[PDB]
């Protein structure tokens, strides 16, 4: 909590590396990901799969959208 008032807020995508065996699709470049242990990244907040770079290209609104 806090003392005051807030308005508009934006949060980044909690993208965390994941080691799995499945065909993942990027929500930005719309392509496949070829990896071994760092198979792209997956947001543990909203739940999205994007590349390491394609991640910094997505909006900084996790949960709001
Ligand atoms: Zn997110
Ligand atoms: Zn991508």
């Amino acid at each position: 909590g806090s003392s005051g008032s807030s308005g508009k807020i934006d949060m980044p995508h909690r993208f965390k590396v994941y080691n799995y065996k499945s065909p993942t699709f990027c929500e930005h470049c719309g392509t496949l990901l070829w990896g071994l242990a760092r198979q792209g990244l997956k947001c543990d907040a909203c739940g999205m799969n994007v590349h390491h770079r394609c991640q910094t290209k997505v909006a900084n609104l996790c949960g709001i959208n």
